[PDB]
């Protein structure tokens, strides 16, 4: 019901389609895409693409209606463990802005085809929440260490401009671009691509989280600032953060 | 004595004022410093920004003069300490030229807001010395391997355009444009900020010294090379090492 | 008889002599090499510069020549370079593909000739490298990069490798020869320390159980057989995944 799904050619393409939230993730969503992604090659797919609806590829998380909000985060994990585990080459077609868990998303792509008007971005210091081990760990690698304190210190966006220079993007096209792309490796060797995939993914960037990060982490996520991003957000104006 | 330190709009800003030796370290130095970095914030503080009078941000260390010289170097750990574990973002205007320790202190500043004349290094290899693990690591992740192999193997300068093009550098520009970035942190939350910040410096850089680099850090410090390249530089020469 | 070696002041070059096979290791080849670099220094010099004779740097493999045992040479010959107290520049004169790559990046620095480029073709052949490949490659073109080139065999020009930090430069063989008088008049324990604490950066890494079944699979699979038949005959592989 909240995503399409079309192969061509050994590619199947996997869209998000919320593009009145802009592809927002909840419980159903999340669900329905694992279980694509789960399924996809049954199916003699040898590739998937995974792209938006409309203007952005995930503008992030909407959980409001969302009648099983509570078990999201689960069903997230779930989500990027079967990505971490397909042995299929997930292009993401970055088709616009890629936001919170919309970066972690498309970070968890094998490889990334991003449009000129796209954006990254991890907001989070101004909704006072933390990230789990990984998302930081890969979006160094992606972007260098450097840059990566700027976009979780201070909230910096990544254009699809220094994207490319970073390696974030690996190349800068459209959907068919990326979906041509992905047909060419779906004309390569699995096995090949299948261990590369596992030995790259287990870099270290999957990391658990040390007993400090689980403290701050925790206290980040309970504090009653995260409540307030979100009422200043709702009153449109500027959230006075108290740091607890 | 010797740091200036003044605050506005929840932004501190500590300044290194030894520019008659291009703000080297010593023990006064390094001991007011870290004694500015724990008690910010006391103090309204939610940003600090580092800083150097002169034409420097920091050249290195100039014990000449220093009475309690002896225990510097633990001195010197007792500062990045400090820096590491406080909860304020610290934003390095980087004024101009950071080498050796001020490379070092440059790099454990959170942001870095670099002048287009400002330039990095170790000359390291030139003075015959090794350095910690930890510079060597921040430094990778900074510049990159590559680059970090030829600061570190022939004494290779970083300009500014090229720490831009890293991520070393994460703007080029003023103290004061660092000031207003500064200023722009402080408005975020701050226990978002401080999760990040401890995972990003958890990412493995402070490693213990691995036997094998313990033994060529003592060869190196303990070598008649290390004097022929002080005595060849008070001379005017070419040095002439021996690999002892 | 197949390397070249010349000293010129402290300055040791070493010229790979296969240019007919486009300068790829055989058994022989990688024993001299070997040789060379632990009696480096023996010898006055205090960097070695490596570099191939003719238009590539190392097209790859070549077991042309009685060598089963040609994977633990091959490893003993990074063990050597790994280990070696001596700077080793990289002279990049042309294209360094599969274990070409691999020895490229296993020199200290690297000066590349701008119509040089880098490639692990990998997938094209259904194969798998060892762990420190993969770990040392992302570290010199950074993990997007990396892989985009394992992924697909994409590859590296001179002028992104300049980008990414693969090349320090871009330049001839003199210029390489140049950059090692200068750094062997530095300090070499120095050098040494440095070289010793970055290669143990944690690529040097042993491949997990996981790894070492993937790799198996890939190495012990018909698509291999596939890809081989394909390029002989200047056709497209259909591969299988098994
Ligand atoms: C194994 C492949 C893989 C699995 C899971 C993940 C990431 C995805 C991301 C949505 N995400 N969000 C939270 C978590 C996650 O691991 N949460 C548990 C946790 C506990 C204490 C902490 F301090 C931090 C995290 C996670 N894991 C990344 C990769
Ligand atoms: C915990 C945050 C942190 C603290 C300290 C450091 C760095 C700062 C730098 C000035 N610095 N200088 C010497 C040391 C240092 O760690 N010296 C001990 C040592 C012992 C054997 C060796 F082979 C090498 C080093 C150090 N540690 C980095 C990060
Ligand atoms: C210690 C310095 C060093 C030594 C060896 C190597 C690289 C060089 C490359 C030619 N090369 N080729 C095969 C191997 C290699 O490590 N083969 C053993 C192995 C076992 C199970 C696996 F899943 C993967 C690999 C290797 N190691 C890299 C660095």
């Amino acid at each position: 019901h909240m995503i399409g799904i079309t192969q061509a050619e050994a590619v199947l393409t996997i869209e998000l389609q919320r593009p009145e939230r802009r592809n927002a993730l909840n419980s159903q969503l999340v669900e329905e895409l694992t279980q694509a992604i789960r399924k996809a090659g049954d199916g003699s797919a040898r590739a998937i693409v995974l792209t938006g609806q409309g203007t952005a590829f995930c503008a992030g998380a909407d959980l409001s209606g969302d009648a099983f909000a509570a078990d999201y985060p689960d069903r997230l994990i779930e989500l990027h463990k079967a990505m971490d585990a397909s042995p299929m080459p997930v292009v993401g077609a970055i088709n616009g802005p890629a936001i919170g868990a919309g970066l972690q998303l498309a970070m968890q792509c094998d490889l990334r085809v991003v449009a000129p008007d796209a954006f990254f971005q991890f907001p989070t210091s101004k909704y006072g929440l933390a990230l789990d081990n990984w998302s930081i760990r890969r979006l160094s690698s992606l972007v260098g260490h450097g840059r990566a304190r700027a976009m979780l210190l201070s909230a910096e966006k990544l254009t699809a401009e220094i994207a490319l220079h970073t390696g974030m993007a690996n190349r800068i096209g459209t959907l068919a671009d990326a979906q041509a792309w992905a047909a060419e490796i779906a004309r390569l060797a699995p096995l090949a691509i299948q261990h590369a995939k596992r030995v790259l993914n287990d870099d270290g960037a999957i990391e658990e989280a040390w007993p400090a990060h689980k403290e701050l982490f925790d206290k980040a996520w309970g504090s009653q600032d995260v409540i307030e991003a979100q009422v200043a957000r709702m009153e449109k104006r500027p959230p006075k953060f108290q740091g607890a």
